[PDB]
Formats: C-alpha cells, structure tokens, sequence
C-alpha cells in the first residue's frame, strides 16, 4: 500500500565513510578493506584546479601528505595510487565494517541510493536515477565530494557512483568506483554543460502502472498503439525510445494490472499530447521518470 | 537547492530492528538497551483481531510465548508489559548497538524518516510528513508493522512513529513509541476513515522562504496581516491554522531573508485568494507542504 521514492538502508555504507584531507582540501572517502577511495582532486590546490596535471601533482605527494580520519581515529596511509579520477589510499588497517561489495557501472535510466556525506559523516540518503545524459539530479552542497551511490542485493553493496561536480544548471556529475566519469565531464574547475536530457520512457510507464496499482486510472484510455507509432510521438517530446526489452521488463506490471504495455503507451501518448490539464498522478503534477520497473515491482507486488 | 525528499541515514536504527513472533504472527520490534518495543497486536490470532480484548489476551500470555529474534538469534524474553498499543518485552541481552535515543511525539506537519522493515530486516528508508489528519503517506506491505519513524539530532535518535495500520484510502496510521495512536485510530481489524486532510501551512511558508533564498520572489507583496486574520482566511482554503510554535520555527528563515513571518503570511494569503496566475515557484505550479523549516535549512545548509 502506497508508493514512495525509497532508498536502500544506508547502514552498510555509513560504516565505510571517512574524511580525507590533503593540504587545504577536505572531502569524503570510502573505506573498503585496506583502501580508501576518494576523488583525486583532493590533491589539488586552489590554483591547480583549473587545469590539473594529476599524474604530475600526485607524484609530488607523500603518503604522509594524506590525513585520513575515521571518526576520532587517524588511519595511516601506507600507499597511494590513482585509477582514473579516483585516488586510492592504502591504509595500514582494513576497515572492520567492510560489507560484501562490488563495483558496478550503472546504465542510464537505472536508480541508486545516494548517501550524502560531509566531513566523512553521513548526512542524508535519497534515491537518484542515472539520467540519459549521464547527469544525476542530486542534493549536494559544498564538501559533498566523495559521497557514493549504491544499490543493495541481499547482503551485497554494489557501489556505482562517487560524487565530483555540480554543473551550472544545478544537476550533478560523478564517476563510477573505477574513476570513469558518467558522461562527457572532466574533473577540472570549469563550467560544463551536459548533452540535452531526455525523459526515461520505460520508467514513466512503470510509474503509470504504479499509479494504477494504487487505484488511479483516470489517464487510461480504450486505445492502443504500435510500438513504432508510440516511439515516433515519444521522440517528438524528447522521450527515450521504448525498446522491446523495455516492453518485456514491464511484463509483470502489465500482468498484475492486466493492462497491455502498448495500451499504457497509448495512455502516455495521450498525456504527452494533451497534458494532465489540472490533474495529478500519484500526487505529482509532472510525469515522474526516476522509478524503474523493479522499483515499482518491489513496492507494489501483491498489492 | 535541488529539493528532494531526503531521509536521515538509517544505520543507527537498523542496528535496533528485530522480529517478534507469537504463534504464527510475526512483526517488527525495536530493541533498545534490554527492552524490545513492538505493536501489541502481535499477540492476536487472526480471529482475535476484529475486536480484541488486549488485557485479556495478554493475561493468557507468558514470557515463554514470545519469540524475539535478532536475525536468526533468539533473545530470551524475561518480562513483558503493555503500554497503550505497544508491548514492551524485557530481554536478557542489552543491545550493544543501542544509540543515544529519546521517544518524542510529533505534531502534524513534522517530517521523519521511516525505515520500512520485514521480519526484522530493513528494506528501505524514506521521508514522511505527519498529515494534519494524523495519517502518513507511507509505502508499507504485509509484515511491516513495528517499522519505526525517527529523526536524528546530533548523535541522538528521536523515535516518533511505530507502524500499525493501513486505512481504506491507502494512507497509514500508527503510534508514538509509548503506544499512543496519532489521530483517532485504534488497533483493530476494521476499516477506519481519516478526517479530511488540510494543507500544512507552516511548511508552505517554509517553502516560500526557500524560494526567496533562491532568488524566486515574484510573489512577495508589500502587505502584512495579523495571525488571526490569516488563520481565518487560510481555513477557507483548507489550510491548517498557524500556531505560535509555527511562527517560532519560521524564525530562522524569517531572519535569514529579512521577511517577517506575518509579511510572508500576507504573501501566501494573496496566492490563495488570487492563484499563481500561470506562474511557478521553485519550478512548480504546486505549493509544496511536506518540507519543514528544518528540512529547508538542512537541504540548503
Ligand atoms: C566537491 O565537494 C569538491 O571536493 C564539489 C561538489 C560541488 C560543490 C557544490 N555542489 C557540488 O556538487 N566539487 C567541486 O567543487 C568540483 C571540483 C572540480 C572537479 C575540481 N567543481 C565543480 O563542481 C564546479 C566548477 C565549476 C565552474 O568552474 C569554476 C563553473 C560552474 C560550475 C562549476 N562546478
Ligand atoms: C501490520 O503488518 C500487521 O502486523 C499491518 C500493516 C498493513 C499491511 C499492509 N499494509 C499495511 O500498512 N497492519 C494490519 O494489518 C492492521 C492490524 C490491526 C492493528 C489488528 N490492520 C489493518 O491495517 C487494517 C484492517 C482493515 C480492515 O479490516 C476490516 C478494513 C480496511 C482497512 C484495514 N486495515
Ligand atoms: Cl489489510
């Protein structure tokens, strides 16, 4: 009963967050086994940040140049390497609270939980989606760098995002835990624009099924559409094309509600062409696209 | 800003969640020091649930009828009592993960994080607002009662909600950690209707202050009002009347922007009587009422 933007419980990640300081720069790090992972621009200065030759700046640093603090305990750095935009600080102590984990690179349209952290301390947790243009619409303030995004499957934490940047438009950019940015961004102190964003169509459809499962059907109609005719209209409105894989992934929700996927597409088509007028869906005046089919299934199955 | 619903990190509460079973009835409990708190209806059999006599059901129970488990590890129950709609089970082990905590009863409009749990295992965390009609718009499946709502201040967890009921309309109802329901509801297997809901005025005002902090201030007018005058008008638009506490918790935002609370109230009054006239505030044509003055500062600071 009910439907809400839900994040995974953050405890397993809270126990990995530490504070990393180099010179006058302080941000968050992720302590897994005997390594602390953080954004490499912590080794920058105020001047370096506009065009940093990271390899050149890193060689000039010593292990003792890195102050790592887990609570009221200082961790001794005994090694340091760089993997793309991620600094890897070897410490003399394995984190005793390390969970079962892996590093994964998430795909656009997929969701993850963000643990926002400042000075190594967790501050809040919320759910985000990888936008088609590889930005995320996060909530990050000064000092949030090194905050991580993750999913949980059973006891396994899959880390997928580390936070680096805010764009002039207010959306955010970061890397996976191998230090590769999502999108065309670069960890230099410059104003960067993203590619034109699109709406995550399969997620909007999942969310419409959620609204039906929660007893709201005002947007349904008797009509049906072909996949291609739907995609022509969606593309006109800057919606991502719906693939057959997307159609299949929506199977369960379609079965649960007995509304054919292409039947829901006809409803979305009508919503795009006419608008919602004054009405709302699941409390929103806008078409929500940051719930995946799985998000909806986990909250609405058997409901 | 980028105003999202943001929950508190849930780890301190995860370490307190257990499952409690009586017969085949299982739900969640909260293990703090050597006490486990849980909804008293765990002692009901499927059939008792329509109009239980809890005092009578409970006199027929002994400590050894209660199965409390942290994961798969049983915690022996050595004492039991009922306090309103909550059962308190004394166990022989003090929870080593017990945080600093208090039990607080919140006012309508206040927000809190809900850690949804099933069979003692946390599954998700999200932010809720206590509606003026004492419901919350949660996301709760079978097996969710005993899940708790909380705030975190410094290192201290303030527990404010324990889940008990879903209403016919799909909203949710529950108690504080002393077992006292929010609103007129009771822990019975019966359809219970919530009063008509109203908009949380104090939070709308917080949201307007947030808009002003962000340079979005077209709606400010050069008027002020009395609190009485505003309340009388607000009620005609199904808005909650403001209290002195509401005026007080808006103080920091009023000082930050230099706009007196009653001046902001006159601006809201004009929006109510005239509408948005096809404009948006913070990007939305809807006025948001689920961010408290604290949430605003917190997300902006
Ligand atoms: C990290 O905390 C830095 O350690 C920080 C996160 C942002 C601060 C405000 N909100 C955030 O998400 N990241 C930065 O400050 C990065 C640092 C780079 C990678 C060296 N830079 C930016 O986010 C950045 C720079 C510029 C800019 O130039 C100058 C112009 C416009 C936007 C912009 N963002
Ligand atoms: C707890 O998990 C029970 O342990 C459960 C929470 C709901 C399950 C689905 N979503 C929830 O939020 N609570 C209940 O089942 C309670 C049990 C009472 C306290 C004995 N009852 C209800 O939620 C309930 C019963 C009825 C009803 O009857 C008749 C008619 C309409 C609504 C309704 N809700
Ligand atoms: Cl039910």
């Amino acid at each position: 009963s009910g439907f809400r933007k839900m994040a995974f419980p953050s405890g397993k990640v809270e126990g990995c967050m530490v504070q990393v300081t180099c010179g006058t720069t302080t941000l968050n790090g992720l302590w897994l086994d005997d390594v602390v992972y953080c954004p490499r621009h912590v080794i920058c200065t105020s001047e370096d940040m506009f065009n940093p030759n990271y390899e050149d700046l890193l060689i000039r640093k010593s292990n003792h140049n890195f102050l790592v603090q887990a609570g009221n305990v200082q961790l001794r750095v005994i090694g340091h390497s760089m993997q793309n935009c991620v600094l890897k600080l070897k410490v003399d102590t394995a984190n005793p609270k390390t969970p079962k984990y892996k590093f994964v690179r998430i795909q656009p349209g997929q969701t993850f939980s963000v643990l926002a952290c400042y000075n190594g301390s967790p501050s809040g947790v919320y759910q985000c989606a990888m936008r088609p243009n590889f930005t995320i619409k996060g909530s990050f303030l000064n000092g949030s760098c090194g905050s991580v995004g993750f999913n949980i499957d059973y006891d396994c934490v899959s880390f997928c995002y580390m936070h680096h940047m805010v764009l002039p438009t207010g959306v955010h950019a970061g890397t996976d835990l191998e230090g590769n940015f999502y999108g065309p961004f670069v960890d230099r102190q410059t104003a960067q624009a993203a590619g034109t964003d699109t709406t995550i169509t399969v997620n909007v459809l999942a969310w419409l099924y959620a609204a039906v499962i929660n007893g709201d059907r005002w947007f349904l109609n008797r009509f049906t559409t072909t996949l291609n005719d739907f995609n022509l209209v969606a593309m006109k409105y800057n919606y991502e094309p719906l693939t057959q894989d997307h159609v299949d992934i929506l199977g369960p929700l379609s079965a649960q509600t007995g509304i054919a996927v292409l039947d829901m597409c006809a409803s979305l088509k009508e919503l795009l062409q006419n608008g919602m007028n004054g009405r709302t869906i699941l409390g929103s005046a806008l078409l929500e696209d940051e719930f995946t089919p799985f998000d909806v299934v986990r909250q609405c199955s058997g409901v």
